């Protein structure tokens, strides 16, 4: 009996940059054709959400952010075939339309229907399902998970195992899959290799997990916050370095440590300077560097192309290279079979209503992932 | 007999930047342990040699340049086991020491003994075999082929088929292998793909040869000199575009031509701006761009890392990614077995004494490869 009707619920609206979220009532329209309305159960706080607040990641405001989440289908629009009411789902911030050249390519995952490259903050049909104070509110990457209910396009949701613990598997919606995929699928880390991981947050820890899973012999965590080192070691870093401890630039320090440069490096921070540092620290003839961090809006890095000419490979990826709708349910199934751990990422749990405290935790450096429960 | 004696012979000496080569008598010392003295038969004029004249590529002066060549072993130093007097040989401007981490890596070819990264202009032992008017003259890339005789370290020479035509196979010493391997080995061009090739000189044409050999369905040549188009089509380009003919940036043109970006792009010129254009023109989620051209000394490019974050791969390579001493003899054998052609790269054959005229042809846009014959 909410099917076909507007739902009034609480969401965290961001009206302005650099301000707290406003927990307040919104109206959520029912799903149109090929849309899905989801009752949220749990959502994680990803740095990319914070980037919306800071202006690092530009997307139209006002907005309902959130993109790392899981919930339960409340209703489906006309013509939906891939989920039903009552299904456990994870919203897919990178869609999988299944029809575009990228979806059809064996390697590609950054589906042409994404709202990340040139964000509009809408549904696929260019409109919004959200009203607050009588004003339309933008969506974020097609997911908008900081709301008790959201509406997503069908291509931006995956059905997952009905017995899944949603307060854990929400991390498969972003941080875990992004970092793990970046190591295992994008870099294709090899047995016995030396890896350097720049940034030891939720995503960088997942990178580490991926490097360890792939059989790396050495995994060097790099962070200016030495509080991050203990957990990085727990999940597989063999050693951790703080650039602030050294007189020399850290690329030189890592090249020394690795007797001439690492096999694989990862930038999991979002700074221009560290993207160049991470490239430079990989071995000049055969090293691979993967950019994971989201850079500040519209800013260009500067680098010497001789870093590449010698033989380095530089690449980046969204969501760990995973084709999202195919991969997310498999990732869940693998989690249920204990093929990887999510608890090491979860440092704090809060009710949704304490979302701003969650953000304070991230900004302070204290948390890895805070999971909010609805 | 000349073995064990100083040879006085003719060479093309570059006394300073931006000046013609001086053709005159030099003295060539006999080879020391693990060194090989070669009588040159044919040497090609590569743009990288002109980059030494122009200061684009910094290496100590005065110098005997030249790196794309073939000749016949005159004598060997103590300890040499891989060639003997009378052998046809190609000097290897990228060595293969076989002991360094790079030589031992299955993909790597930029051996740590190279003189390209931090040019010293000497033999491996840090001395020179050349004197002219009483003055020591530097080596170039461990090769120095603009001389009737040179001396090279054993790791910088490969024995080739005794029946080889040296006036053709000299191109396996640089231009052909560099382009062909950039397509087949570094990019790993796939069947039915779309490729864009920036720069249609000897190296860009060889890239086209490789993209054709790998089964690309479309090969778009890009050059500002439309005189280069006819030969590019002969060797496999399906269409050629001149950026000066368009009101829009060529990346935009190529993206529209390829219905959302190319599978593989190659920068084969050596300009910072075209390196970025080439990257940008490959499909954002799965495209691969390879830098082949040698950029001007010490200059940085600027780019937006979102070009990589979406999924692009950017890489570069020296000498087509070929491990030099293993590959060069196989390449010559494949040529002898008609697996690829070299004649489409040769536009001019001059005596060595007309070296300057050969360089004027390159600079004027009139030639592809000029081969100088001793
Ligand atoms: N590519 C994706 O799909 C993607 C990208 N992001 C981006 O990854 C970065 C990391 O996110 P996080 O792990 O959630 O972030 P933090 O917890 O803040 O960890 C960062 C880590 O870096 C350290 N650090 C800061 N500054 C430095 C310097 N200078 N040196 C060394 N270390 C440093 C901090 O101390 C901290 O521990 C973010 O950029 C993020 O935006 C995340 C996930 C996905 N994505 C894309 C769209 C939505 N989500
Ligand atoms: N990576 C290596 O091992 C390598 C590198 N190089 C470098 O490749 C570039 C091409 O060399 P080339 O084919 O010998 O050069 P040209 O015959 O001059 O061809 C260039 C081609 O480019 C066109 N052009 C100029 N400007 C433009 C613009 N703006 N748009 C499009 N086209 C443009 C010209 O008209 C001309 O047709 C060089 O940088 C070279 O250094 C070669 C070989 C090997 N190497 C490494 C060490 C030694 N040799
Ligand atoms: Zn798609
Ligand atoms: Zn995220
Ligand atoms: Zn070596
Ligand atoms: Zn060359």
């Amino acid at each position: 009996s909410t099917a076909g009707k507007v739902i009034k619920c609480k969401a965290a609206v961001l009206w302005e940059e650099k301000k707290p979220f406003s927990i307040e009532e919104v109206e959520v329209a029912p799903p149109k054709a090929h849309e899905v309305r989801i009752k949220m159960v749990a959502t994680g706080i990803c740095r990319s959400d914070d980037h919306v607040v800071s202006g690092t990641l530009v997307t139209p405001l006002p907005v309902i952010a959130g993109h790392e989440a899981a919930g339960i289908v409340e209703s489906i629009g006309e013509g939906v075939t891939t989920v039903r009411p009552g299904d456990k789902v994870i919203p897919l911030f990178t869609p999988q339309c299944g029809k575009c050249r990228v979806c059809k390519h064996p390697e590609g995952n950054f589906c042409l229907k994404n709202d990340l490259s040139m964000p509009r903050g809408t549904m696929q049909d260019g409109t919004s399902r959200f009203t607050c104070r009588g004003k339309p509110i933008h969506h974020f990457l097609g997911t908008s998970t900081f709301s008790q209910y959201t509406v997503v396009d069908e291509i931006s949701v995956a059905k997952i195992d009905a017995a899944s613990p949603l307060e854990k598997v929400c991390l498969i919606g972003c941080g875990f899959s992004t970092g793990y995929g970046s190591a295992v699928k994008v870099a294709k880390v090899t047995q016995g290799s030396t890896c350097a991981v720049f940034g030891l947050g939720g995503v960088g820890l997942s990178v580490i997990m991926g490097c360890k899973a792939a059989g790396a012999a050495r995994i060097v965590g790099v962070d200016i916050n030495k509080d991050k080192f203990a957990k990085a070691k727990e999940v597989g870093a063999t050693e951790c370095v703080n650039p602030q401890d050294y007189k020399k630039p850290i690329q030189e320090v890592l090249t020394e440590m690795s007797n001439g440069g690492v096999d694989f490096s990862f930038e999991v921070i979002g700074r221009l300077d560290t993207m160049v540092t991470a490239l430079s620290c990989c071995q000049e003839a055969y090293g691979v560097s993967v950019i994971v961090g989201v850079p500040p809006d519209s800013q260009n890095l500067s680098m010497n192309p001789m870093l590449l000419l010698s033989g380095r490979t530089w690449k980046g990826a969204i969501f760990g290279g995973f084709k999202s709708k195919d991969s997310v349910p498999k990732l869940v199934a693998d989690f249920m079979a204990k093929k990887f751990a999510l608890d090491p990422l979860i440092t704090h749990v809060l009710p949704f209503e304490k979302i701003n405290e969650g953000f304070d935790l991230l900004r302070s450096g204290e948390s890895i992932r805070t999971i909010l429960t609805f």
